[PDB]
């Protein structure tokens, strides 16, 4: 067998995966701009073609109405959304695959020209507002043209600092409802909490974006920075069962100028803090997409977390295989390689050559660079 450790089944929460080749969450922007409804026609084909994966983690999907970071990403808050997702999940299950939905709040990376143009009036006190841990806008980065309202690069806006009461009673229940919608109604096998990549939860977790001076979510200690990640995940687990809940973090990922001054101590503490939750897994970016911050995230997690360990970032089959054989990680999620290879698992199984990804077409909103990468045959 080509990569015996990587191709071996894995117990994950209440499931047994067929293999340890995980499909990473990948925003591809194939939902409607109006109601963030999945465009079933394309998304069903896309995911069903990739259902040989050990597990699919579906793309970041909104929990708060209209709070869009990506212009055309899907939501999981409305009945319309749930109905299209249910059809997508049924098709993966028909192929025998497993699918978790990633749940996101874009925080300070929300698109100002979309969010700020729903009127500021009640029925929803969170609507019409940019929200984050602190009033610290993303600096010296522009909203990419493929996410921007216009279709041309835009400036991130200045967010409002969430009150302790809005976090506990405004943000957390949206994740809970989003997760119940995902699992109980659309039939998802699980949900992944989006604690990474500069979004709401990561922004509370790392020092650079959390300067709150007081309360349970303060920026002033490692434990209080961990608390929003904790409280969201815990409330979700209570409603849906911990065996159907994953968490993603990226303690070294410098997107949007995110940085913590002690990522090793932060990560290790997070691990001990979420241990009693008995999650289905912890999924982490082992590094920086920019290649600047360094640290062996794999070893930090291995030393302080005893549940399922899913790593990610510039893996190939051989590295994944050998990190699993050495006991460093339990599974590996692949991003770009799944974009380019719907039959990635088959290619591992016969060591077949791999299609090359084309980043230039990652976000077309059409079939081009989305559903046109062929299987090997
Ligand atoms: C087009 C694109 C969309 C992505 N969308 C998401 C997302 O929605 N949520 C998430 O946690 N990470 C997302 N990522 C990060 C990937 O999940 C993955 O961590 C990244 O591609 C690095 O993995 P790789 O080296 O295997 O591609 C995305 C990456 C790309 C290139």
């Amino acid at each position: 067998a080509t990569f015996p450790e990587l191709l071996r089944p894995l117990k994950l929460g209440r499931y047994t995966l067929r293999n340890r080749i995980i499909m990473a969450p990948l925003t591809r922007c194939q939902a409607t701009e109006d109601g963030h409804v999945p465009r079933t026609e394309s998304m069903l084909k896309y995911y069903e073609d990739r259902a040989s994966a050990g597990l699919i983690i579906a793309e970041a999907t909104m929990v708060q109405p209209n709070y869009t970071g990506f212009l055309t990403e899907p939501g999981i808050y409305s009945d319309a959304q749930i109905e299209e997702w249910r059809k997508i999940v049924d098709a993966v299950h028909k192929k025998g695959g497993l699918i978790f939905l990633q749940l996101i709040h874009a925080g300070r990376a929300g698109i100002p020209e979309k969010i700020l143009q729903q009127p500021k009036s009640d029925q929803d006190p969170l609507a019409g507002r940019l929200l984050a841990a602190s009033a610290i806008p993303i600096k010296d980065h522009r909203i990419p043209a493929y996410f921007a309202a216009s279709g041309e690069k835009e400036t991130y806006g200045v967010p409002e600092e969430l009150t302790d009461d809005e976090v506990r009673n405004g943000i957390i229940p949206l994740f809970v409802e989003g997760a119940k919608n995902a699992i109980f109604k659309a039939g998802f096998d699980g949900v992944e909490i989006h604690g990474a990549n500069g979004y709401l939860l990561d922004a509370f977790f790392r020092e650079s974006s959390n300067k709150r001076q007081s309360g349970p979510y303060a920026g002033t200690t490692i434990d209080t920075r961990c608390q929003l990640i904790y409280d969201v995940t815990k409330s979700v687990c209570d409603a849906v069962g911990s065996d159907r809940v994953g968490l993603r973090i990226s303690p070294l990922n410098g997107v949007h100028g995110m940085i913590d001054s002690n990522p090793e101590a932060l990560t290790k503490h997070l691990c001990k803090k979420i241990e009693p939750l008995s999650l289905a897994y912890l999924h982490y970016l082992r590094g920086d997409m920019v290649n600047q911050q360094i640290g062996d995230v794999v070893a930090w997690v291995r030393g302080s977390y005893s549940g399922v360990k899913i790593s990610n970032l510039r893996y190939d089959f051989e590295e994944a295989d050998q990190q699993i054989r050495e006991g460093k990680v339990d599974a590996v999620a692949f991003g770009a390689k799944f974009i380019a290879n719907p039959d990635l698992v088959e290619r591992a199984q016969h060591d077949w050559p791999l299609n090359e990804p084309r980043p230039e077409t990652y976000y077309t909103r059409t079939a081009v660079g989305y559903n046109d990468y062929p299987t090997y045959n």
